[PDB]
């Protein structure tokens, strides 16, 4: 793979690539579609629009949008202007967004109408610097000074040239959280999505022009940003986007060609989703679908799920691991070489190391902490030098995962070095869930651990000491957690216990709860 030139704008790169196919569909959703040409036009008008409201080069904008055709216009339009979009999870709280606004010093917000209520709450509460709110598909009347996305784009002539950025200039941010503390602003360069799209999208998956890509993983996820934007645009594939929550039925509807008169050839999702599909009574048969490739990430794929999908479809699931910090997958199975119970082999272009207690290599068959050296690594966490030091060092990125290398050179997942649970593509902090539970007046103490369910998929499990003198039923606690947490954080079950095991410091011995 040839390195990008030092003068490089990733958006211009993707536009240029597709000038050969102006009339092919680039993106399609339930209500709209853009050809590559229409996408280019709208991308450049949005870039002009942002500039005309005074957003400058290197300044951030918040991109808080459901998957839809306006998403890649917002993302690429900012990048084409040399403005840095901060692409965020659409399921967070107003407080989360308030923090992001302050931390990013976002100068404008591009927001889906459905998300305007949360965003409004975030604006009201924070010391932000937002100059304009641009609403895609408004769902309530616009407030004074807000503008409709279609009008904002339609009101401005296309910018004539992209910003003259360098390959190693910041291009976009994603946010990633740890087990405590605020989300960290992961800063990616213009070169980074070129490398992931070439080393993984093209050279590993062998995506091609005639493909139709459909990712259950949304565009704000690093995994989904590659799957359903950078990868397909790099090869001229057509991409299907879906605003709604993925469920088996919504996925199957699309697999069967229920939207945009296209049937996906490449599907991407989490092991949890693949399990949920395989359990669905109306799972389609292989003759009804056009799938040629099925990708998975977001948690380790249990072997039985891959094996059952292959028995039903005659297609393997291709499991690989990436991270927000590395932008996309660096260790993967291949479309023609799958070893279930493993995450496969290093992706060419990326170097992997497993390190023991002192930094040194570990013998084969033994677990070590996983570190990655590749050209798509983020540069830093913005404004957090201490965490940057811990994660990015001398070209190596520390993943927080442990792995074992097998005799055939494959890698098998061995757990985490920090307590986070990966529940279907979203990291969930047990400590968050614990701090929520103890705010119920009937709960004295709470400990949350991950437990593998009947399909081998990790879900949170809560152990709760109730407060003597109150009543607290499992149902009231369910109602309370329904009211306080996103469903992606719910414990799969809660057990009431009389006490928890602790050190004399009062540290809860969570390892004993993963035992019995
Ligand atoms: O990945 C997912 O989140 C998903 C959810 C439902 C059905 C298929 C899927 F892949
Ligand atoms: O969940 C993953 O393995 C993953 C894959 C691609 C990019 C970011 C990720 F976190």
């Amino acid at each position: 793979v040839t390195p990008p030139p030092e003068k490089f704008n990733f958006a211009e790169h993707l536009l240029q690539t597709n000038r050969v196919r102006p009339d092919k569909t680039a993106f399609v959703d339930d209500i709209s579609s853009l050809s590559f040409a229409q996408l280019e036009a709208q991308t450049r008008q949005l870039a002009a629009a942002l500039r005309a409201i005074g957003v400058k080069r290197e300044e951030r904008v918040l991109l808080l949008m459901l998957d839809g055709t306006d998403w890649p216009v917002a993302f690429l339009g900012a990048i084409y202007a040399g403005i840095v979009p901060v692409a965020v999870n659409t399921l967070l709280t107003a407080d989360d967004y308030a923090y992001m606004l302050e931390h990013s010093r976002a100068q404008a917000v591009l927001v889906s109408g459905a998300l305007h209520p949360v965003l409004k709450a975030a604006l009201t509460k924070s010391d932000h610097e937002v100059q304009r709110v641009i609403v895609s598909r408004p769902a309530a009347p616009l407030e004074p000074g807000e503008v409709d996305f279609a009008e904002f784009v339609g009101a401005h002539a296309p910018l004539e040239k992209p910003a003259a950025t360098q390959a190693d200039d910041p291009a976009f941010w994603l946010y990633s959280s740890g087990s405590t503390g605020r989300p960290k602003g992961v800063v990616h360069t213009h070169a980074n999505p070129y490398w992931t799209s070439e080393l993984y999208g093209r050279n590993t998956l062998h995506l091609r022009e005639d493909d139709v890509c459909f990712s259950a993983a949304k565009l704000f996820f690093a995994y989904g940003l590659g799957n359903a934007l950078t990868f397909p645009m790099t090869v001229g594939a057509t991409t299907l986007l879906m605003g709604e929550r993925p469920t088996p039925d919504a996925v199957f509807k699309r697999w069967l060609g229920g939207v945009g008169g296209v049937k996906p050839t490449v599907f991407y999702g989490a092991p949890t989703g693949y399990a949920g599909m395989l359990a669905a009574p109306n799972l389609p048969s292989r003759d009804q679908v056009a799938l040629r490739l099925a990708s998975s990430a977001g948690e380790a794929l249990p072997a039985e799920i891959g094996q059952r999908f292959q028995r039903h479809f005659g297609l393997d699931i291709v499991d690989g691991i990436g991270s927000t910090e590395m932008l996309h997958i660096f260790l993967s199975n291949l479309p023609d070489r799958v070893r279930y119970g493993t995450t496969g082999w290093p992706v060419p272009g990326y170097q992997i190391e497993l390190r023991g207690d002192g930094g040194g290599p570990v013998a084969d068959g033994e677990p070590g902490d996983l570190y990655i050296h590749g050209p798509s690594s983020a540069t830093m966490y913005w404004g957090n030098r201490a965490k940057s030091r811990d994660t990015f060092q001398g070209g190596w990125t520390k993943s927080g995962d442990k792995y074992v290398r097998n005799d055939d050179g494959s890698y098998t997942y061995a757990g985490r070095t920090d307590d986070m649970l990966k529940v279907s593509g979203i990291y969930v902090s047990p400590f968050e869930i614990e701090a929520t539970l103890v705010q119920h007046p009937g709960v004295l103490e709470a400990a949350v651990v991950g437990v593998a369910d009947e399909h081998g998929l990790t879900k949170p499990k809560a152990y709760v000491v109730p407060r003597p003198g109150q009543t607290l039923s499992e149902t009231e606690l369910k109602t309370f957690i329904k009211d306080r947490l996103a469903p992606y954080k719910y414990p799969r079950s809660t057990v009431f216990v009389a006490e928890l095991p602790k050190t004399a410091t009062g540290k809860i011995q969570r390892f004993k709860l993963r035992e019995g």
